[PDB]
Formats: structure tokens, C-alpha cells, sequence
């Protein structure tokens, strides 16, 4: 039968204690929610192959299971008889009925044991209880994990380790042993490679896990390294079409390359004139030469000989000659000696390889063979791959001897005397060097491997004359000239190729790839998700195609709403109502069409006082890191190796110090705008206004206000250190309280000079004057205004005592810095190609000369991590400085005064602003005037009275239908039109829209 | 197509056009009132008189020259059309930005054609020519340098993005102060 | 090659993070510039301005 | 190198040495006597004039 | 005038550093290119270079 593994079969992968850590592991595991096979076998035995590891859970009451068997074909015979553990490794004879007794009355596991390899016996020991087990083997280790718990049941259970007795055999096959005299239940799972995310608690025990290659939500959790994911879009992985098959396409030639004639030749030229045979336009078999044992050395640069049969070469040059015995290694790239510089010089970038075999048979003769000659003196070294053939004698001195042999005038060619009498260190060697040159041209020489038919419109692994690649092939329209072979892109990419066999041009395009993103609501809400396969047609994977890619798991909706989660290209997704995930086009807002007319105005008759919050970062944590503790932890020779990189570390320290100073400067310029610390009076007769929620209270030791306290509760050793800020939070609170006291008791006067007292309602009248509202409006509604203000303040408290996301601008900053630091620490766990990430291990394992190589490889990469961190911090600090300059400007203009700038100090007509300190930031409570219930009125730009035209001094001419009044612009306060609130200019025949009415005159 | 991709902007150009048309409609039909609260209708010439008042000119000056003013405005608009239908360099501030980004990307691709001291700039050629133990040396030499090109590109993009954010904050300030209101700030 | 890359650490995760931050910042910029208005106003059919 | 302290961590009997969120060897069990010792780096820090 | 002076100093500081890095081996045998080129032949010289 079958059943489901409700998150079962997870063990401790190693004997490491981790507490309160979310650690991601990757090894053999039982996938979550898998088909675990149920067995209720009665009373030869079932055979359940060891694929990679077995999970085994039984609610044992009898344990008629008697043994475990492992092997390739069937030889491991492990037996737990419920009292002791007996392991045998012998080439056992498997019986016709493989089983044993239930007590023991049988010996049918095997008839005998011969040529035994291992044996062991362990200690003797003895539906309510579930007993879970995991059996696997890794590179010789045979690991058993277990867990025995009273009660597949759902829930969770971690598996502790147990005996590991390594053997190391090839196991392809498994049996659990049965026995013959009821039945019980046992479930068999099957491990496989898998990545998990494990959640250790504070006791160090695993309490939960995520099988993160299961479903998109779990992939999201695993990329975020968290068990909870908030609403949003997360790019989790990269989708790409795998190639279906491989295409090999080589030219139709079969003439074998002439290798016998440059190897079996009776004659080889002398080294001073090495003979160069060319090889092109043939099929080369390099396996025959490498597999031949006739060659003393066969060593290759730029290629591996075993792969030579799978390459295509534009040209090959076989240069053959003979040399003296232990000069053989002078024929190599970047080697010095007599023949490597005077006779045959290889390039440094030599691709190809060298073949040498002793020939003391046909190149050696008694009496000495003097035909094998070599130049010994030359005026200069030889260039790579140049032959110098000459006989001019070597003018070792300044004497122009001009061909006569004497002192300081020597013959340059000297001959070996080759005999069979000579020893191994002299006897001649026959050498041939094969110089290929690789793909920059249509290949001529190719290996023996055969072609195959081509396919089109399908992603494949193509191989055109050694041109390897992966992509989809399409019939093209490009006009290749008959000599052209393959095209290229502006990006220097192999766009097109001509097939060698048939002369047609095929466009290559990379088969589709792209990111995959997970649209989720907050996991607090639900667990449904959609996935966006970016920029890919989803014929290549309800289902809905959009400009950003294909979105699956989300239904399309015609009704437009405001955005919740941005997909892109005008598309957002949201979790709506049964409940599901919808995707829709964004509604930019309520459609509106104000009823414009050329004699209609709309004037407010009331207002509201609105308090909004603007939260600004000001500073960030003053961190500082020193190299010679981070890079080279207390290792003096590592520091010596660091000294030769120069002054990188001094300047890194300087940069971080500059950042740290800049933070204190930012805080100073924001908060320390006031010179004296003002104090509010004990009395709070502020005209009915109520500042108790923002002014400090002495009830607490820290002299923060109520809202500051709410804000402070809403946001939360490798050479690193965190310097304390110069200004403590209490000093910041004092600055803010001083600013509040000055604003309340003195107005804007304390920002210009000495703080001049003024009753609050009077500066309020001033500020209403400042937005084009006459001050009477305040005094006739003062109580109302106060109440509104107080109510707004109350709402702020609520909106800050419920939702923590409002402070996100600050929180993100903190998170970002922490994120960087965590990365900076984890880069200390990286090898960077060295043998280890731990310096002391390198220093204890190796001696100095290779140890310093590994240490240099580590330093190069730890230094790079530091530079990356410091650059990111500098950029982020510039951003923070911009925000702090903005905050200082707002404090100067919104708090210390009244700004006419629109939407600078809140939405509306700015009346005033309050500062409140927040961790690494500042919060402005912007108090604004927002007009309210309005009415249409008929209006006219002017009024004709006696032929002369009358315009309003300040205000507009309105009418309720019968009578014409003049009113101030932002508040309906009609007044009788009089020769004092109007002024006259000219006659009433030029103004477009003037009307007829009387104008009173006292 | 070397792992690069260009994500589409969240707001399509039509949505941007709708936003701008909404701003124009509010400015024309309501004045600055729609930036402070509900959009309050007002005849255009009246908010024009308001704005002349805002620069220290009495509103009569407008009503006695309204036609002239309108004509001038219209003429100016016409000239703008001409100055935008002839010379393409006026948009250079935007064009440069585009060019810069493209430039960077082109560089980022061409660095895939560089050996960085290896035997080849193509990974599959290295993998087909050599066995694992020396192949990984060359591959490490390539990675060290492709990673460096990426870091260079990302650092440049971060700096350029900071510059663009500064410009966008300025643009938002101008929209708030110049469009949604009337700024007394000189040459702003 | 990816296995050889894994031993350089989390350079690539943070590079992707940085570019993603830039991309989000662009949409934020556009929002703060153009989406200052709350309602989509429409001009009347008549053009008596 | 570091200072060793008597710990309170609850190592499971198969566990040998602990580690930090920073992948640092926080604690070790002594091979001879089965007790758990916290390792902390002995104090360092800058000096300013 | 320090606000200006610092700027000047900073630039000069950077340049001085940029010059002193020409005196660093970076693990090579010498910080001078011509010495490397005069002491060694091409194939190992290019490694140091
Ligand atoms: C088969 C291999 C096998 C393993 C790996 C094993 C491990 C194992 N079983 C234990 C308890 C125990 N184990 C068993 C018996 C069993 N528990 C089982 O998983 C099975 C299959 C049986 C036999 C039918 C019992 C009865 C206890 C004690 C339970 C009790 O406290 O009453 C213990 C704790 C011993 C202690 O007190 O320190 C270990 C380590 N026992 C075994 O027999
Ligand atoms: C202006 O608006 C305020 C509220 O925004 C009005 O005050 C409210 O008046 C109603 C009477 O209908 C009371 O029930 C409320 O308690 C009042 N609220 C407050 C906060 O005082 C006020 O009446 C409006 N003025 C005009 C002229 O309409
Ligand atoms: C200012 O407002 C606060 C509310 O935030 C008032 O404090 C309340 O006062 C009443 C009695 O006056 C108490 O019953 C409440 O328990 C108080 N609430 C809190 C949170 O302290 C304060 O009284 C107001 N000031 C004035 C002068 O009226
Ligand atoms: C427009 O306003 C005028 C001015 O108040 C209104 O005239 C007054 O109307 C009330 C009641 O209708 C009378 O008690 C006053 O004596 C009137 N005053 C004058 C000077 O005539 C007029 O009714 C209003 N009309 C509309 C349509 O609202
Ligand atoms: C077992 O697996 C098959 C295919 O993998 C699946 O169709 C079936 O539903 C699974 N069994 C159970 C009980 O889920
Ligand atoms: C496990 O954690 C709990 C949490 O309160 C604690 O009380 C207990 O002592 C810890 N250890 C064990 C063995 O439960
Ligand atoms: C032989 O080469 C010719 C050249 O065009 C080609 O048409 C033909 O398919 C080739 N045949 C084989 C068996 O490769
Ligand atoms: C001739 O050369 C081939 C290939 O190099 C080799 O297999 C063969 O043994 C040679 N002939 C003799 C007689 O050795
Ligand atoms: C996706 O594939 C279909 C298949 O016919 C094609 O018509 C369409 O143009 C492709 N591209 C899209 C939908 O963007
Ligand atoms: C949405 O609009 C499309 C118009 O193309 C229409 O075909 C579809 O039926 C509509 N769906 C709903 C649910 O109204
Ligand atoms: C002004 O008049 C228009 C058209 O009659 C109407 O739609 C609008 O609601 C009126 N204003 C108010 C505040 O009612
Ligand atoms: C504009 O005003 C004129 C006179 O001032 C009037 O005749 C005309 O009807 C008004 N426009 C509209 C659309 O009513
Ligand atoms: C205003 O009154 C004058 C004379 O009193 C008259 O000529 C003119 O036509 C009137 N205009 C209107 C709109 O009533
Ligand atoms: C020998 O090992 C035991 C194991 O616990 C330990 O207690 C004892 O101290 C050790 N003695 C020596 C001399 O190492």
C-alpha cells in the first residue's frame, strides 16, 4: 500500500551544537509528503532496493523483522536479533528461502561462510511506541540514526545518531529479513539528495524544518532563511530549459592523418635543423600514439591527451628531431638550457605536446654516429619556433677572424658521438612535438568521432567542428559569403554557424532562461502562492501570460484596484475573495472630473487639522573594522604577507572612520540647531491644546515623551566593533524637548534670535495668517481646532501602537547594516580556493613556503570582501547624509518656522511641526490645515459700479444667487462689498466677465 | 542574453501619461487647491490673477491685458513645439543616462571575451581541452575577473542610481512646489 | 564552475541583492514623482480657459 | 586562542562542539572529562589618544 | 576655511596612496617592472608581471 510522510524522517546531520539558529543543510533526506510504503507482511522476504538510503518507521509490538542485507547482486549480512547487533562481511551463499527464525530454529540466511572479511558483535540489550530509523552509507561509513517515542502520526521528531561501523562495499540491493514460525505495521521510506532548512531552539534541538525543494513557498523560505515570509514578491530561483540531446556535426572526410611516416621514419633530422611536417585536412587518431607504450614520455601542455580524440584543430605541426638523453626536458615551454635557447625554443603559450622515446638502436652505432649535430654557440637566443641554419663560426671575442678557427673563434655546430656504448644519460632520444593551434578558424584536423543528424527548433548541445555550445538551431536568412563559416554578434557571440556537411546557415539562439519569482501574501495570512516565470512564453513550462512573463497560480480579474504586490508592466496581484490570489491592472485612483466653468468657484466653509508623520533616517551605526585582525587573526606571518600589499588597510580604516565621524556630524546638524535648552513652564495653559503626549514626563527615568517611548519599542568579535554615538538618546530627547518648548512658548522667534514668549493661540493666529486665513477664523473656532488637534494626536498614538510597519524606513536601514556585517563575517568561512578557511589549520598542516601561497590566496579575497563592504557602506552613508540634510532642512523650515513650500512639511497648508527622536532617526508630526466641506458659488473677476470697475483687495467676489459678497479665498466668510475691501482700476468695458452690481460706501 | 535581463517598469508609459494629464487637469481647473485637499474649481483667469498677486503684481494688470497674455502664452507654447521638433540635443540629459547604462552593459558583455590570463575566454573549450585538475585552475582564473567585472558594474550602477535618485527627488520637489503650487524660490 | 564559485562565498547573493534594490528604487522614484495626485482628474469637454 | 569558561549549554550526548550564528566555534566538549566549555575571544579593541 | 582645506587634503591623500602602491610587491619578487624584466626570462617574468 502507500501513505504520506507528514514531515517525518529528519535527523541531526552532524554532531555540532547549534542554538537558536536557522541552518541550511544539503544531504540525503526523506522528502516531505512523500509516498512512504506501508507493509503489513504476515508471518522469501520482501526485497526493497537500497537506492540511496532507507527510512524505516515501525510501531513495533513483535519485531518479526530479523535482519538487514546489503549488496551489489547477492555481501553485508547485518542482524539485529533484538538483543545484540551482529555484522558479517563474507561472500555468503544465499539460500532458496532467505529468512531466519522468529526462537531461532533455522539457518536459512546462509548455509556457510567462506573467505570472511569482517565480523562484529555489539553489546547485549533487550501500538504505543513508534521507532523511527534511518540507514544510509557515505563513502564507507554506514550510518544509523534513530528515535524511539511513545504515541504515521503527524507532528515532528528529530532523529539522534547511533552506531556507525564503516564497511565500504558496493550496495545496489537491500533486504529486510522475515521469519517463519501474526503481523504488524512497518513503513519504508527512501532518502534522496535534498536541501533542508532546520530550526534549532535554545536547547539546541531541532523543532521544525523546511523541505525547501518541495514547493515555491518553501523555496522562498529557504532563500530568505526564514520560516515566515511577509507579503511581497521574491525572486527565488532561475528557470532554464535543459538541452534535450547532443548534436555532433563534423566534416565528411575519412583520410587518416600521416602519423606513421613521422614516427616510423628511419631518419630523423638533427636538432639544429628540426624537420617540420604539416598535418591538415585529415582525420587524426591520437589514441594509437598515447596508448602505445613505445614512448618514454608523452606530456602535454594546453590539452589533456585523453581528450585529444574529441578536439578539432585548425592546423597541426609535427616537428621531429633527436637529442641527447637528459636534455629531453629542455624541450618544453619556458625552459632554459643549451638546446631550448640555441636550437629549439617553444613559446610560453605552447598548445600541444611532446613525445620522447629512447632510440639506442638505429641512431647509435659503434665507433660513434657523428651525423647528429647541434649548434652550441649563437650570437643571441632563439625566438619561439624559428629554425636557424648556418655554419658561420662564433666570434667569441672581438677578433674579426672571418672564418679561420683559432682562439675566440669557434665552430658553432658540435656533434654527438652516439654509440651503443654510451650510458642512459647520453644515449640518443627521438622526439616529436605536436603544435596545434585552436579555434580561430574553420577546423581542418578533427578527431575520429562520428557525426550525427541535426535537429532544429529544439534546445540541444551542438558541436560544429569542435565549436561546442548549447542552444536552439533555426533555419536562417543571413547571406553568408561563400568563404564565411560562422557569424558573430555585436556582443561577440556566435550567432550563426554554417553546417560543414550541408552548406546552409543556422541561427543559434540560447534556449529560454529567466528568473522565477514567487508572488505570496504574508504567510500569516495564507499559504497559497503564484509564480511568475519572467520574460518567457509559457508554452515552454490558472495560467495567464503578461508583459512581465507568465503568471501561474493567480486568476485574472477585469476589475481594477490599487496595487498590493507589484508584478510589473501595470500588473499587481493581491489576496482577495472563497479566497485566492488575483492579478489585475492597477487603478491609478478614483476617476474624477471637477465641474469647471468660467463663472463657478468652490469655496470651503469648514476645515480639518491633520497631523501626519514623516520618518527620516539621520544616522547609522558607527562600525569600525581593522584588517590585521579580520584578515590575519593574530598570525604574524600573515601580517607580514599583508604588508606587501601596501596601504589598502590604512585607507580602509580611514574610510570607515570618516563614515563614523559623519554620523555624529549628521546628528549634530539635525538636532543641535537650538543653542539653549528651553523648558516648558509647569502650567500647561496652551489655549486648550494638549501636548502631554509629546512633551517629556518626569514619571520615567528616561525623559522621553510618550510617543518617543512608543517609537523606541517599535524598531528593534572578528576585529569588528561598534562605536557608541557621541550623543546619547537622552541628549537627543533633551534637544527635541527644547525644540518643542521653543516652538510652543516662543513660536519661530527662537530660531532667529532670542526666544520671545507669545501665547500659543497668538502664534496660531500668526500661522493661520501665514496660509491666507484671517486670524478671526481661529478665535471664533479655537475650541474646535484644539479638539481636532488633540484627536489627531490621539490617532497618531493608535497608529503607532498597532502597526509597526510605519517605522520601516528606519528599520530597513538597521537591517541593511546588520545584513552587510553578517555577510562580512560569513566570508571568513570561505576557502577562496585555498585548502581551508582557517588560518591556523593551514599554518599547522603546511610548512612556510606552500603555507604562504594558501595564505596569500585567502588574503586575496578577505581583503576583497572588506573593500566590497566599505564601498557599500560609503554609498549607504552618502544616502544617509542626504536624508539627514533633508531632516535638518525640515527642522529648520517646518519646526523653527512655517514653510510655504508645498508638500514639504506635510499634505496641506503647513501650520507647524513637532520633532520626536527615534532610534537612528527623527519623526516629524506635521500639523496642517486641510479644507473641508465646500460649496459652489457664482463668481466674477470684477464688478462695475458707476462705469468704473472694482476688484477685490484680497478675496474673490461670490454670490449666493441674489447678493454679491467678497470673501477670503480659503474659507467662506462673505462680507458686504465696500469701497475698502475693493479697489478701483479703469472702466468696465475691458474686463472679460465683469458683472453689474452696487458697491456700498460709508 | 548572458544572464542579463531588463525588468519592465511597474508603471507603463500610459499610466505615467494619465498621471500627468490628471496633474494638468487639476492645475488648470482647480489651481493649487488640489495639492492641499479636495480640488476646488476656479475659473482659469482667476487663479491667474491669484498668481500675479503672488509675484507682487495687482490682478487688474491681468484683466486689462488678458487677451495679450493669452496670446503670448500660446505663442510661447508654439515655439516650444518648434524647439522640440528641430533640435534633438535638448533631451540630451535623458539620452546620456540611457547611453551610460547601455555603455556599461556592453562593457559587461565584452568582458566575457577576455582570457584574464587563462588559455581561453570560453569555458567549454577549457573543459573539453583539459582534465579537471588543471581545468579548475584556468576556470578559477576566469572567475576571478568575471566576478571583478560584475563588482565594477554593480558599483557603478549603485553610484549612478544615487545620482538618479537625487534627480528624482529634485523632480518630485519641483512637481510639489512648481506644479502643485507657486514657488517664491528664485530660479527654481 | 558553479562548484568552484561556491567557495568564494556569498558575493553573488549580495550582488543580486544590490541590483534588486536599485530596481525597486527606480519604481519608488517614479511613484514619488508622478503619483502625487490621489484622484485622476479629467478636463471638461469645453475648453473655455 | 581564547578564554575558557564553564558553560551552561545542554549538549546532547553525541554532540562534541557548538557553533555560533557567525559560524564560530563557540563551545567545546573536553575529550578527557565530559564537560562543556564556552570559548570567548580574550579582550581586544582599539586604543585612541 | 577647513571645509575647503579638507577637500584638497583628501584628494592629495588619495593621490599619495595611489603612488605608494607602486612600491608594493603584491607578492611578486619586486615592485619594479624593469628589474623583473632584467632578472627573469619571459615565461616566469610574465607570471610576476
Ligand atoms: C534493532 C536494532 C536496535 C537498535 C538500533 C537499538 C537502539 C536502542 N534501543 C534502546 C531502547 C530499547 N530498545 C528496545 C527494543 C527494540 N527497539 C527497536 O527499535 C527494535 C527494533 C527493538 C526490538 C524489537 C526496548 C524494549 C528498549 C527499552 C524500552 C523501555 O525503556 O522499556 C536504546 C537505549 C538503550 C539505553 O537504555 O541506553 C538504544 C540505544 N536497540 C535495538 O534492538
Ligand atoms: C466643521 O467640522 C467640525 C468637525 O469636523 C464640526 O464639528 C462637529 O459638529 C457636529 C455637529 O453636527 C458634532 O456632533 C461634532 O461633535 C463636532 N465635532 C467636533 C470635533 O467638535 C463643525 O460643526 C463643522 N462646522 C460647520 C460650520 O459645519
Ligand atoms: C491632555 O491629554 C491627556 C490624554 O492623553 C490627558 O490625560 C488624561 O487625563 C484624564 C483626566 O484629565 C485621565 O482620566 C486619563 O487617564 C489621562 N490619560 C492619560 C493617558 O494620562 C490630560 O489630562 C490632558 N490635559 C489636560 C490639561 O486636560
Ligand atoms: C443670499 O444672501 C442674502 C444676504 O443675507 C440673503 O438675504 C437675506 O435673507 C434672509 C432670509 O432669506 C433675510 O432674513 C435677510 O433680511 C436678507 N438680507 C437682505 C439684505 O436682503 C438671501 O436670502 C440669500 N439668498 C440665497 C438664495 O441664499
Ligand atoms: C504515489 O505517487 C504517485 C506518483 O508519484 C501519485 O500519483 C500518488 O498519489 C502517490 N500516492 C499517494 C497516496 O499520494
Ligand atoms: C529546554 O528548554 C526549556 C524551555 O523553558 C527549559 O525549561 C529546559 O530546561 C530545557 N532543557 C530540557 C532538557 O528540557
Ligand atoms: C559526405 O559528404 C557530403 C558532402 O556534402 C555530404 O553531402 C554527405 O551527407 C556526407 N555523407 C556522410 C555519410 O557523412
Ligand atoms: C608504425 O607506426 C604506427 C603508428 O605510429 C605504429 O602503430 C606501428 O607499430 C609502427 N610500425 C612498427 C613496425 O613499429
Ligand atoms: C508565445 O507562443 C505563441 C505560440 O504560437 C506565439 O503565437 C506568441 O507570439 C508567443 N509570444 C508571446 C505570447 O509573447
Ligand atoms: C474580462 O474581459 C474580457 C475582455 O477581453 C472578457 O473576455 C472576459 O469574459 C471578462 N471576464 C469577466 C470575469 O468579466
Ligand atoms: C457644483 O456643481 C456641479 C455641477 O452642478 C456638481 O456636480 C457639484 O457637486 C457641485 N459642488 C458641490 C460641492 O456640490
Ligand atoms: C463663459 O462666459 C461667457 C460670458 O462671461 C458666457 O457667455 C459663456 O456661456 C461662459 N461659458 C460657458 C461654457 O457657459
Ligand atoms: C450693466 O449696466 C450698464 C449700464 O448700467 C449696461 O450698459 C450694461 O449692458 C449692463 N450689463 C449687464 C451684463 O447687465
Ligand atoms: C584517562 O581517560 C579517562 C577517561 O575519562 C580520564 O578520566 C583520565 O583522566 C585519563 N587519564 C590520563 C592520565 O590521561
Amino acid at each position: 500500500a502507500y501513505t504520506n510522510s507528514f514531515t517525518r524522517g529528519v535527523y541531526y546531520p552532524d554532531k555540532v551544537f547549534r542554538s537558536s539558529v536557522l541552518h541550511s543543510t544539503q544531504d540525503l533526506f526523506l522528502p516531505f509528503f512523500s509516498n512512504v510504503t506501508w507493509f503489513h507482511a504476515i508471518h522469501d522476504n520482501p526485497v526493497l532496493p537500497f537506492n540511496d538510503g532507507v527510512y524505516f518507521a515501525s510501531t513495533e509490538k513483535s519485531n518479526i523483522i530479523r535482519g538487514w542485507i546489503f549488496g551489489t547482486t547477492l555481501s553485508l549480512l547485518i542482524v539485529n536479533n533484538a538483543t545484540n547487533v551482529v555484522i558479517k562481511v563474507c561472500e555468503f551463499q544465499f539460500c532458496n528461502d532467505p529468512f531466519l527464525g522468529v526462537m531461532e530454529s533455522e539457518f536459512r540466511v546462509y548455509s556457510s561462510a567462506n573467505n570472511c572479511t569482517f565480523e562484529y558483535v555489539s553489546q547485549p540489550f533487550l501500538f504505543k511506541n513508534l521507532r523511527e530509523f534511518v540507514f544510509k552509507n557515505i563513502d564507507g561509513y554506514f550510518k544509523i540514526y534513530s528515535k524511539h517515542t511513545p504515541i504515521l502520526p503527524q507532528g515532528f521528531s528529530a532523529l539522534e545518531p547511533l552506531v556507525d561501523l564503516p564497511i565500504g562495499i558496493n550496495i545496489t540491493r537491500f533486504q529486510t529479513l522475515l521469519a517463519l514460525h501474526g503481523a504488524a505495521a512497518y513503513y519504508v521510506g527512501y532518502l534522496q539528495p535534498r536541501t533542508f532548512l532546520l530550526k534549532y531552539n535554545e536547547n539546541g534541538t531541532i523543532t521544525d524544518a523546511v523541505d525547501c525543494a518541495l514547493d515555491p513557498l518553501s523555496e522562498t523560505k529557504c532563500t530568505l532563511k526564514s520560516f515566515t515570509v511577509e507579503k511581497g514578491i521574491y525572486q527565488t530561483s532561475n528557470f532554464r530549459v535543459q538541452p534535450t540531446e547532443s548534436i555532433v556535426r563534423f566534416p565528411n572526410i575519412t583520410n587518416l592523418c600521416p602519423f606513421g611516416e613521422v614516427f616510423n621514419a628511419t631518419r630523423f633530422a638533427s636538432v639544429y635543423a628540426w624537420n617540420r611536417k604539416r598535418i591538415s585536412n585529415c582525420v587524426a587518431d591520437y589514441s594509437v600514439l598515447y596508448n602505445s607504450a613505445s614512448f618514454s614520455t608523452f606530456k602535454c601542455y594546453g590539452v589533456s591527451p585523453t581528450k585529444l580524440n574529441d578536439l578539432c584543430f585548425t592546423n597541426v605541426y609535427a616537428d621531429s628531431f633527436v637529442i641527447r638523453g637528459d636534455e629531453v626536458r629542455q624541450i618544453a615551454p619556458g625552459q632554459t638550457g643549451k638546446i631550448a635557447d640555441y636550437n629549439y625554443k617553444l613559446p610560453c603559450d605552447f598548445t600541444g605536446c611532446v613525445i620522447a622515446w629512447n632510440s639506442n638502436n638505429l641512431d647509435s652505432k659503434v665507433g660513434g654516429n657523428y651525423n647528429y649535430l647541434y649548434r652550441l654557440f649563437r650570437k643571441s637566443n632563439l625566438k619561439p619556433f624559428e629554425r636557424d641554419i648556418s655554419t658561420e663560426i662564433y666570434q667569441a671575442g672581438s677578433t674579426p677572424c672571418n672564418g679561420v678557427e683559432g682562439f675566440n673563434c669557434y665552430f658553432p655546430l658540435q656533434s654527438y658521438g652516439f654509440q651503443p656504448t654510451n650510458g642512459v644519460g647520453y644515449q640518443p632520444y627521438r622526439v616529436v612535438v605536436l603544435s596545434f593551434e585552436l579555434l580561430h578558424a574553420p577546423a581542418t584536423v578533427c578527431g575520429p568521432k562520428k557525426s550525427t543528424n541535426l535537429v532544429k527548433n529544439k534546445c540541444v548541445n551542438f558541436n560544429f567542428n569542435g565549436l561546442t555550445g548549447t542552444g536552439v538551431l533555426t533555419e536562417s536568412n543571413k547571406k553568408f559569403l561563400p568563404f564565411q563559416q560562422f557569424g558573430r554578434d555585436i556582443a561577440d557571440t556566435t550567432d550563426a554557424v554554417r553546417d560543414p556537411q550541408t552548406l546552409e546557415i543556422l541561427d543559434i539562439t540560447p534556449c529560454s532562461f529567466g528568473g522565477v519569482s514567487v508572488i505570496t501574501p504574508g504567510t500569516n495570512t495564507s499559504n497559497q502562492v503564484a509564480v511568475l516565470y519572467q520574460d518567457v512564453n509559457c508554452t515552454e513550462v490558472n495560467v495567464f501570460q503578461t508583459r512581465a512573463g507568465c503568471l501561474i497560480g493567480a486568476e485574472h480579474v477585469n476589475n481594477s484596484y490599487e496595487c498590493d504586490i507589484p508584478i510589473g508592466a501595470g500588473i499587481c496581484a493581491s489576496y482577495q475573495t472563497s479566497q485566492s490570489i488575483i492579478a489585475y491592472t492597477m487603478s491609478l485612483g478614483a476617476e474624477n472630473s471637477v465641474a469647471y466653468s468660467n463663472n463657478s468657484i468652490a469655496i470651503p466653509t469648514n476645515f480639518t487639522i491633520s497631523v501626519t508623520t514623516e520618518i527620516l533616517p539621520v544616522s547609522m551605526t558607527k562600525t569600525s573594522v581593522d584588517c590585521t585582525m579580520y584578515i590575519c587573526g593574530d598570525s604574524t606571518e600573515c601580517s607580514n604577507l599583508l604588508l606587501q600589499y601596501g596601504s589598502f588597510c590604512t585607507q580602509l580604516n580611514r574610510a570607515l572612520t570618516g563614515i563614523a565621524v559623519e554620523q555624529d556630524k549628521n546628528t549634530q546638524e539635525v538636532f543641535a540647531q537650538v543653542k539653549q535648552i528651553y523648558k516648558t513652564p509647569p502650567i500647561k495653559d496652551f489655549g486648550g491644546f494638549n501636548f502631554s503626549q509629546i512633551l517629556p514626563d518626569p514619571s520615567k527615568p528616561s525623559k522621553r515623551s510618550f510617543i518617543e517611548d512608543l517609537l523606541f519599542n517599535k524598531v528593534t568579535f572578528n576585529g569588528l566593533t561598534v562605536l557608541p554615538p557621541l550623543l546619547t538618546d537622552e541628549m537627543i530627547a533633551q534637544y527635541t524637548s527644547a525644540l518643542l518648548a521653543g516652538t510652543i512658548t516662543s513660536g519661530w522667534t527662537f530660531g532667529a534670535g532670542a526666544a520671545l514668549q507669545i501665547p500659543f493661540a497668538m502664534q496660531m493666529a500668526y500661522r493661520f495668517n501665514g496660509i491666507g486665513v484671517t486670524q478671526n477664523v481661529l478665535y471664533e473656532n479655537q475650541k474646535l481646532i484644539a479638539n481636532q488637534f488633540n484627536s489627531a494626536i490621539g490617532k497618531i498614538q493608535d497608529s503607532l501602537s498597532s502597526t509597526a510597519s510605519a517605522l520601516g524606513k528606519l528599520q530597513d536601514v538597521v537591517n541593511q547594516n546588520a545584513q552587510a556585517l553578517n555577510t562580512l563575517v560569513k566570508q571568513l568561512s570561505s576557502n577562496f580556493g585555498a585548502i581551508s578557511s582557517v588560518l591556523n589549520d593551514i599554518l599547522s598542516r603546511l610548512d612556510k613556503c606552500e603555507a604562504e601561497v594558501q595564505i596569500d590566496r585567502l588574503i586575496t579575497g578577505r581583503l576583497q570582501s572588506l573593500q566590497t563592504y566599505v564601498t557599500q557602506q560609503l554609498i549607504r552613508a552618502a544616502e544617509i547624509r542626504a536624508s539627514a540634510n533633508l531632516a535638518a532642512t525640515k527642522m529648520s523650515e517646518c519646526v523653527l518656522g512655517q514653510s510655504k513650500r508645498v508638500d514639504f512639511c506635510g499634505k496641506g497648508y503647513h501650520l507647524m511641526s513637532f520633532p520626536q527622536s527615534a532610534p537612528h532617526g527623527v519623526v516629524f508630526l506635521h500639523v496642517t490645515y486641510v479644507p473641508a466641506q465646500e460649496k459652489n458659488f457664482t463668481t466674477a473677476p470684477a464688478i462695475c459700479h458707476d462705469g468704473k470697475a472694482h476688484f477685490p483687495r484680497e478675496g474673490v467676489f461670490v454670490s449666493n444667487g441674489t447678493h454679491w459678497f467678497v470673501t477670503q479665498r480659503n474659507f467662506y466668510e462673505p462680507q458686504i462689498i465696500t469701497t475698502d475691501n475693493t479697489f478701483v482700476s479703469g472702466n468696465c468695458d475691458v474686463v472679460i466677465g465683469i458683472v453689474n452690481n452696487t458697491v456700498y460706501d460709508p
